[PDB]
């Protein structure tokens, strides 16, 4: 509230301060006015109007080392929700492609509970511009590297950490270490087998109200990612390695010789997923 | 030009003739000209430049029913195709997905013939503005009805009508009335699955020259194709279909059970897919 | 106010003042415009812009040795201060280093105070671009001296006359003369070191108001500034010196052989360091 | 020269060829040529340079899904290598930084060998757009999460893979597996410790002629090079890891407490590291 | 010459080796070289022309981080030595400086010896591009703070280690840190007074031949400098200091009250002087 | 010649050294030479002529504030006598211009002898190129100050010191100190006026081997020059000054106010003559 008074006063200009207030124009908001802006707002004179675009271009280029931009520019930034209707067709595809990939698992319902269908209570698709364009710089990458084509699918991600997920993006500093593949960022195209580690490996202790691995009541969150594979070393037998074998991008497992189950997938950098949809639900 | 000579002559204008003369242009060239480049040419009345645009206008927005302007603009239409060069990544990429995924088949090399290795002659990039805009139409419209994904792949195509595939597109009124899923377009991830249709169905008799299904002299031809699926439904019999199944886009299936068998699929509509690349090479 | 009269005068156009009194054009705004921006404020005829042009020609460049242009161009220049937001990743970042570098010190915190943590109150981007350009080319000369490498870090710096500063610049003529390795200007990576020096050698008389050097409640400022090292000269006991040695482009020193301490540096010219960072705190 | 010729052909300025036959001009050159360039060589029909332009426009603009740019850009990649000059002051920092960072090393030059000095034979800067601008993409990324730091450094790196680090860049798919800090690139301030690994780990069988680990007739390689270690974490003890620690861009690890052994890095991505000089040297 | 040809190789122009193996065209040379320069060696085709260019643009500028240019300019660096002539003004000018400033000592010609005039044998100009630039930058840099007035004289310098000097110019990390104004670079406008330093402090131990500081048979050398002074501190009596005075550039001191002695002056900054006559002479 | 030695080492062209030393190229002459010349004497490869014409430009225009080409090109500066033909016409007019100014003096030929006529032994043209710009630079001026006329005359001038003006020009710091109209240089138009002065004033003592004022056997030279008057003041009365009157560049007497007596002239500015022609004579 302050930065706008400086700058305007280096220019002698002080006496415009009074419209810059009545305005709300701060110093983010200036360094993107032009000539027409300036005018738009009651700046008429024109001497004053290059003055003051003279100024922001000394600013913001003739600093450019300081990145003075990224300092004022950090408002708008950020993660928002937005609720996608039932009734809408995307919603629908959605709760379709996560109640089709139900399937029994080895174990007898223990790490996820026993059950055969959701019951969905909202969907969200997430924003956050600055996570998007990582992943999108990285899908041109794999692009350029994979004949153009960056073999994207659309998995699903069970983790207790999803919020951190959605407003820091995924981080392969957060790998699971102990995983069968290595340490890695996993994604199942089956929705039960990505709902097993919900709340933990193996389940970890349950729902937090009433500890109990197939509760049907505490409410549920999963997340529906868009995940960028590209050429993807397809491993049939447990090993355990730190990155991606070398000229692949992924990692590509069916532990289940024949039946129902569906694929897995593993990726060692965390800038090739996205977290697009994030589903609530409930097991029955 | 005499397109242009009774245009220019109907608005009075036909002393300016000796310049679009000079300049070569043509009605087509001139419905795209503005102010600037009317001065450019030497057109330095404004009147003359203000009458020349107002009857482009009068043609082409006035007369929209009769489509002048896509009857102008079939210049610069039709197909190129771009050698890629050996040392680049991209043909490297190409040339190991079609080495890597070379397999034996049920029958001893009686339709493909007998080998393990390819010789890569060259690689093409297919250039068409028309197909490419009519594929990413369709893509964006699958996409849209399958939640913000087309399920993209590049998979493998042989056919003996290459030519008119690169310079028509995939044509569904082409499609394979005989496949074991129906009337359609069938794609496959093994090379050598495709390369067993390169001259026909069940290898057809052979190379033209020689008549022999193993020839290791005469060139054949592959597509790697840009395929849509959306989302597919899982085949495990053969079924004769002419359209998808209701809600889904494509069809994938994998006759053989287990092994290095990989998935084939089958798309009903020729705009879900694109000739991307087009891989000239012998057998070994 | 008068300048542009006279120069207006002397080209025979004083009938265009009125246009520059209601445009508010100085000399200094004159001298940066050309043919557009002149037809932009109303000067139409060709003539009048080519005199007008070609007498800041006359000025700028034909009295060149007087350097008018500077005399002209003093708007504009000074230090604006850009403060971060608390909710952004830069600000977290500055903080953090701020406070995972405070450790014990010799004396039982004489000189800075007993704490074990700061309450950082805000944290500002200095911004003056005569400075930054003035650090920006002796870093270039630097690293043309080192191998391409201008061994660049981020350290703090305590001081009494820290605005003198931010709005001068590190001057090496306001050296410290008593210090162990000389007459130079002393850096630390311990945030704790630094501000041991907020108010004077040794603490000098604690803060203004209540003469107390573990005062928990006068403001305090520290420097988190860009210092340019170049090829560093590691010391090991104490020597006064006056300049780097030959050579050499700063000074390194580890007083303490072992423990949480962290490295001090002591470069003996102004321009190698650049106060990107003013932090205003508390300590705890 | 196929490509061009379709492409003209295709707009109907077949007549042209003769043109572009003399002048070389390809279809990659031929995109990069606006009305001036092909005025130069002899296009002086308006018409024609519209057309030209109108279909360079339609093929990179109007295919960029196809890449089309990206197929004809492959000239001029790959890597050169431009010799230093030993009278230079460049060479003779890089010469002077290598002798005083030899050391003894606690076996007796079991792997590097036994010596006090190099023999510099000569110093090569390695350049290769692509790579470089990888890594200052990251190295962009990096300061932004560093407070506008990347805490750049040149660390020494030896391995007998220098050819493929030149010509492919640093990658973290071909780490360090058994290495102390886990899965990594490491570097070393002493040349010599880096020397150690010239021809494998723990040197290796020496040099691929005499089988000696310290010969003193084969020439040697290590690499100088740029690496990025932002917000570094400080390590004590041994452990493996795959990635960088939560909030950390590296690792910082001093295996030797005292004396005069230097820091030693490791960095977990391959893209935090370019290989600016590549030295040859013989141990003395 | 092989780094032209990895750079002509990678363009796929290696065809036109022979021409540059004719024209002696390295990399340096070609990196100056246009399309007017490149045709007159017999590149006669557009098409390689604009692909030489492109490289060169790619390189120098796309890597420009990496500083490939400064890599390639280093030939023609360093020091000439341009003998002035005896029968020219400039040299007579010179000579008549040297000549009119010989004057008594305290001491009886202890260091410097005794006569009253000198046998002038040659004077030169010193030429380093590099060097002069450096003065020039300082030179704008205290003008602009001293009121457009750089306050420039010319004063003599004797030291053993003239030819340091004049291949490395002055530097204040080689100052006399012993001097009565503490450590600084000295100079005088009396000749005999700088004279009496040409074999180091106090004369030092006199001529190298015959260890006589009065020796009339072997050659001295004076170096005859520019020095700017910008604002000078007056001094009157004997001061330690490291650096110049708060707001100075320079400082002045007679150390005789009054008589036939002249002023000297003392810089702390190496690129505040420049050699720019070395004289060879004998005392009579 | 061991400048162009250095010169050509420093750009690594030793090898061509022969060449320049068997056309005797020195600086001087290298300085000058572009492609064509170079190509003339035997450099036929383009780089090294290019290296060599970078190198100039480096040390011309690159350190100009040195003035190296000053240094460099001073041989050919001084002055030249040329003889005229006695049977030419300016031969004839310069000895009838002499010879019709004689007239009789207010002393009995007390100062310049007793005569009627002289015998002229030959008449120079003096040629110096400095000495000629300057007077060309001055008549310009004057000529700008006067309405585009410089009043140029032709007058005499006697002096002891002839030799000094026409080695060195005319010099007001030289000026006839004692005159009558104050210190400035005179001229006459009347040559026995002028010859008054050839031995000093009121004669001297006379001819140096004689000490007689009225020899006639011993050579006497005058001066015939191109003065420069511009707008003259008409003084009557003998009046002491040190400059021109304000607005005039010269000064004019007419001390006899009637009869064969001509004008009289002063300047006081040593630039505003220039001595054309040096005549040797006697008197009769
Ligand atoms: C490639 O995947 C496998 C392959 C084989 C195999 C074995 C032998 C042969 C062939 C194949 N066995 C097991 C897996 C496997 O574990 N797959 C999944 C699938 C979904 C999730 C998931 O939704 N979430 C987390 C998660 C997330 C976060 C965390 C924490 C928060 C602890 O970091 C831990 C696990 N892991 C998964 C892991
Ligand atoms: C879905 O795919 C199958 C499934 C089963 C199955 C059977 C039982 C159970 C479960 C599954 N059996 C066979 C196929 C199969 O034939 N797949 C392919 C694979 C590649 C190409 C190919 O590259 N080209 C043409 C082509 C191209 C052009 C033409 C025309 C009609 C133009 O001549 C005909 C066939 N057909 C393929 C067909
Ligand atoms: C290289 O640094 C040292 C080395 C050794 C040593 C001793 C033995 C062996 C090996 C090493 N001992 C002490 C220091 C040291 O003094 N370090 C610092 C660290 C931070 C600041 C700081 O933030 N500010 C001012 C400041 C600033 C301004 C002024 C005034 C305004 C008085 O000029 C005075 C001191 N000095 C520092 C000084
Ligand atoms: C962080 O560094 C260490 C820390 C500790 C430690 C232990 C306990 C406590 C505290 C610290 N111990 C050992 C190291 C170490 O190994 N340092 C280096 C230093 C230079 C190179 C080097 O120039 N090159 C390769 C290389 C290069 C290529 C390859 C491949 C796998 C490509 O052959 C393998 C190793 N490794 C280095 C490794
Ligand atoms: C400001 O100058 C003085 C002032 C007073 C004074 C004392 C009290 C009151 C008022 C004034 N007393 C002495 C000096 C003085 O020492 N003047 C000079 C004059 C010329 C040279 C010179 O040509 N060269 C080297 C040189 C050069 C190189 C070296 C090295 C260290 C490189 O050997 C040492 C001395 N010193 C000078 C020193
Ligand atoms: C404007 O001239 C006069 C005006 C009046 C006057 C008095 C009252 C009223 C109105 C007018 N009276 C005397 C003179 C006069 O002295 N005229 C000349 C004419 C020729 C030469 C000449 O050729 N040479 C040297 C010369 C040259 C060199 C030197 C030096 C000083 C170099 O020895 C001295 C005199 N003086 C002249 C002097
Ligand atoms: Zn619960
Ligand atoms: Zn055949
Ligand atoms: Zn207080
Ligand atoms: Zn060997
Ligand atoms: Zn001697
Ligand atoms: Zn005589």
């Amino acid at each position: 509230d302050f930065s706008i008074t400086q700058f305007v006063r280096n220019l002698g200009l002080e006496h415009l301060m009074d419209i810059f207030e009545r305005e709300q124009i701060t110093l983010d908001v200036l360094v993107e006015m032009g000539h027409k802006e300036l005018k738009e707002i009651g700046i008429n004179a024109y001497g004053h109007r290059h003055k003051l675009i003279k100024g922001v271009e000394r600013l913001i280029s003739g600093q450019q080392g300081l990145n003075p931009y990224l300092t004022l520019n950090t408002s708008g930034s950020g993660t928002i929700l937005i609720d996608l209707s039932p009734d809408d067709k995307e919603f629908q595809s959605v709760e379709e492609e996560m109640q089709s990939t139900v399937r029994e698992h080895r174990d007898g319902g223990h790490a996820g509970g026993i059950f055969n269908r959701y019951n969905i209570l909202k969907i969200q698709k997430v924003c956050n511009k600055k996570l998007w364009e990582r992943y999108t710089h990285r899908r041109k990458e794999v692009s350029e590297e994979n004949h153009n084509h960056a073999n994207e699918r659309m998995l699903f991600h069970g983790s207790p950490f999803v919020n951190a997920i959605i407003h820091k993006g995924f981080d392969e500093r957060h790998a699971y270490i102990g995983g069968m593949f290595g340490a890695g960022i996993y994604f199942a195209e089956n929705s039960s087998k990505s709902n097993q580690y919900v709340y933990g490996i193996g389940g970890g202790t349950g729902c937090p109200v009433h500890k109990d691995r197939s509760c049907y009541i505490c409410h549920r969150q999963l997340l529906f990612c868009r995940v960028t594979l590209g050429k993807s070393f397809l491993q049939f037998s447990a090993m355990k390695m730190a990155h991606s074998p070398p000229g692949h991008h992924s990692v590509t497992g069916r532990p289940s010789v024949n039946g129902l189950a569906l694929a897995e997938y593993v990726i060692y950098r965390g800038e090739q997923a996205y977290p697009e949809y994030l589903i609530t639900y409930q097991i029955m």
